[PDB]
């Protein structure tokens, strides 16, 4: 694939390989691992993190919602995927047809499903528990029993999993943690028999307590090298490795002189001579207008961006004249200076996890497997 | 094309038919209308929206970078498209054969395009001229002048126009407005020939001093019905209508009892005995965390989202138990309730401009034209 802008992101799938192997490592035998690549690999690339992971040693897939199966069916995927929310009753045989699993939580959705289904595929389901995070799965035995019977009287419905989710497990303090944990044992006693698949643990509640796991695991966060919390950094079993960074080039350099404004709202004034840099960079590819009192690296220093962000572009003040050309790093390491994701987060006001789903569309990855370019990866070409 | 999540985007071809069609009245027959699609037309479909201007009275069109406009054409259009950033000098005989007219304003970056092309193509140029706002643009005699004796001088090279662009058009104190409408018509004086297309004005600027708008305008902002800033809003020659509505549906609902948390660190807990609904939208759907405490219309009524924002999901507090499939929306209107770009805008402390860009490309389109929906753009 080819790109027309001096802007892009860097995947390193060697980087993916190692946090997903170490985990494969750490966990028991018998515990399987289903790699989460919703929002396009939590904007990493939904195929290409999706290989390597597989390759690493998970067997399995896991996505928000029916669409992004299908797309990875598309481009030749042939692994098992549940998809973790919401799905439409009536699309049960597509999901069925092209052997995707989904998340059932509510006996009015088998209703609907079984009036609109009758074979040849199977659906293979993976009930949903609420065990204190609020947002999907069922709360009472009674509604759990019924799933369960819809399930078992229907001839191609088939329970091959159960699950539940955390909501503090990246907190020191467990006691939240362990409270659902507990209520997860409970209420699994509902059922009259255990599916083949029970699983409960994400990043973080795998790389602390591998041994509650049950057997299977959903790897998300930790696969793309980001701690789940900064606080249980020190917590955490292995290092991380990042597979992320952000790039540029300068497109034009100029010396202002005392008194000159900059962007939108003259809200900038130079008020010595200084150079300014341009590069092609802005809000519409995931640089948020908030990221105006950061920073960039530039020649391996920090060049403050200056002004207002714009919607594909933003001005840095160079520490001296540079030429139009240089790289300049976002997201990554230039010499002895390095912007992490996480410090990004922390000005943004927001967690890891928003701001690479954020890079959007218009932002080509560039694949990198065993330190070489792989492959790229424009959207819009 | 078709979608299997309850979450999609609306755009209504017809307001940004009237935005542009209504501008088109304003401005003279002369006068070319550039409609500025980059960003995927603001995040409301490149090609769609792109298509509609054009019928309504557009003449050409203004994208990012080569890529947009390189997209454009692969979808069809055939209209004239100029590339508003920088490119790169070994491009320019793929944008002259794709008749994309480029942005220039470094006279060095002629002599490296020159000594890589040649023909067959000619290679149209716009100028662009910095005077005020710090971000590309020429900005001394010399320059302007080796960089249009650069483009004479060569027998595919075009300069076909020349431009500047306001950092101040939407304030109602136009002061440095005018420092640089008179820096432009100083600078303008260094050229020897005059181009054909002389422009300068974007939104604001072209609805507020349509007399000053020169050759050409590039509407950008108010043909998605959005105003460029709250302040200019009384300044507006007529009603914009705002084209982007987003929505989703319930797709679980549950009671809560006192004590009950919901989401990610707890951050939230249930007061009192409630109904709480589940929809499928979250952050990786461009809807931020920090609309952690916004509003949503649902059954005509305002809705506080509770909890943290998830990356594909959120929580809302529910009026009474409604069911499943219950439409939900976060942008747009319901009964007597309406939620407005500028309202999602002011709670995420930022501009109109930046909000449909955010949501992202999980997110489907559907198209409306004539009343009627016309098609349904789903980027996965
Ligand atoms: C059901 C389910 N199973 C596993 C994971 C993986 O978790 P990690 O990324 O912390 O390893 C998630 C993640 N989801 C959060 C991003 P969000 O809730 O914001 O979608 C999930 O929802
Ligand atoms: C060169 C240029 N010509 C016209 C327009 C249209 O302006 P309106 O959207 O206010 O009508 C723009 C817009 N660009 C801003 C969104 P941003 O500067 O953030 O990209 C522009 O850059």
């Amino acid at each position: 694939n080819d790109f027309h802008r001096d802007t892009w992101a860097e995947v390193d799938l060697d980087a993916i390989y190692d946090n997903v192997e170490n985990l494969r490592r750490l966990l028991p035998d018998d515990t399987h691992i289903m790699a989460v690549v919703k929002a396009n690999a939590y904007g990493h690339g939904d195929v290409q993190v999706a290989r390597t992971a597989l390759e690493a040693g998970a067997s399995r897939l896991a996505v928000a919602f029916l669409d992004e199966a299908l797309a990875l069916r598309e481009k030749g995927i042939e692994a098992p995927i549940l998809v973790l929310g919401a799905s439409r009753p009536a699309d049960a045989a597509l999901a069925a047809q092209q052997r995707i699993a989904l998340t059932v939580f509510r006996s009015d959705w088998l209703e609907e499903a079984s009036a609109l289904y009758s074979g040849p595929f199977p659906i293979h389901f993976h009930l949903k528990m609420d065990t204190g995070m609020g947002r999907l799965g069922v709360k009472d035995e009674e509604e759990t029993k019924r799933i369960v019977a819809l399930i078992e009287r229907h001839p191609h419905f088939v329970l091959e999993g159960l699950y539940t989710h955390f909501a503090t497990a990246d907190e020191v303090n467990t006691d939240y943690f362990s409270y659902q944990y507990t209520r997860f044992l409970h209420m699994l006693e509902w059922l009259p028999s255990r599916p083949p698949l029970v699983h409960c643990a994400n990043s973080a509640a795998s790389l602390r307590f591998p041994d509650r796991t049950f057997n299977m695991v959903r790897f998300g966060i930790a696969m793309y090298g980001l701690a789940p919390s900064p606080g249980i950094k020190p917590l955490l079993p292995y290092p991380l490795k990042e597979a992320f960074s952000l790039h540029s080039r300068l497109v034009h350099v100029k010396k202002l002189q005392p008194g000159e404004k900059v962007s939108y709202g003259a809200t900038y004034t130079a008020q010595t001579e200084e150079w300014i840099g341009t590069i092609p960079i802005g809000y519409a590819d995931g640089w948020l207008r908030r990221l105006q009192h950061f920073h960039v690296l530039v020649d391996g220093q920090k060049a403050p961006i200056v002004g207002r962000i714009c919607m594909d572009q933003c001005m840095i003040r160079l520490p001296g004249p540079l030429p139009v050309g240089t790289k300049v790093t976002l997201i990554g390491r230039q010499g002895d200076e390095v912007i992490s994701i996480d410090d990004v987060a922390r000005h943004l006001e927001t967690i890891n996890y928003e701001v690479p789903c954020t890079i959007s569309y218009r932002v080509p990855r560039i694949f990198f497997r065993h330190k070489r370019i792989m492959e790229v990866r424009n959207a819009i070409g």
